[PDB]
């Protein structure tokens, strides 16, 4: 997926943007709306910017794909449902503005590769048989 991709990268440069980082680091408009809006949504409601995932991962410029996947993975113990895959976009933000903070910017591009990687493996299974990004629209839209 190319538009897989193109909606990580999207959801991230809007997270960075908004929370005032820069973002020049790397229908489906709707798509990327809806998401805009239920990451903020998620957002408000959950404060704590996953702190103790990102503190599980321990990112580095050393750590690999599979590190990520098994973080990931913690989120989807009850399986995949539409909050938590809003909570997974919710999370990658949330380790881009780390890692922005951190002056180790160079992560930003690997976590979006990384985001797309496991959104097509892991999380475009369920959601097609759920309706696909049409009934997320639907829902959060």
């Amino acid at each position: 997926s190319q538009s897989n991709r193109e909606l990580v990268v999207d959801f991230l440069s809007y997270k960075l943007s908004q929370k005032g980082y820069s973002w020049s680091q790397f229908p489906m408009a709707a798509v990327k709306q809806a998401l805009r809006e239920a990451g903020d949504e998620f957002e408000l409601r959950y404060r704590r910017a996953f702190s103790d995932l990102t503190s599980q991962l321990h990112i580095t410029p050393g750590t690999a794909y599979q590190s990520f996947e098994q973080v990931v993975n913690e989120l989807f113990r009850d399986g995949v449902n539409w909050g938590r895959i809003v909570a997974f976009f919710s999370f990658g933000g949330a380790l881009c503005v780390e890692s922005v903070d951190k002056e180790m910017q160079v992560l930003v591009s690997r976590i979006a590769s990384w985001m797309a990687t496991y959104l097509n493996d892991h999380l475009e299974p369920w959601i097609q048989e759920n309706g696909g990004w049409d009934t997320f629209v639907d829902l959060y839209g």
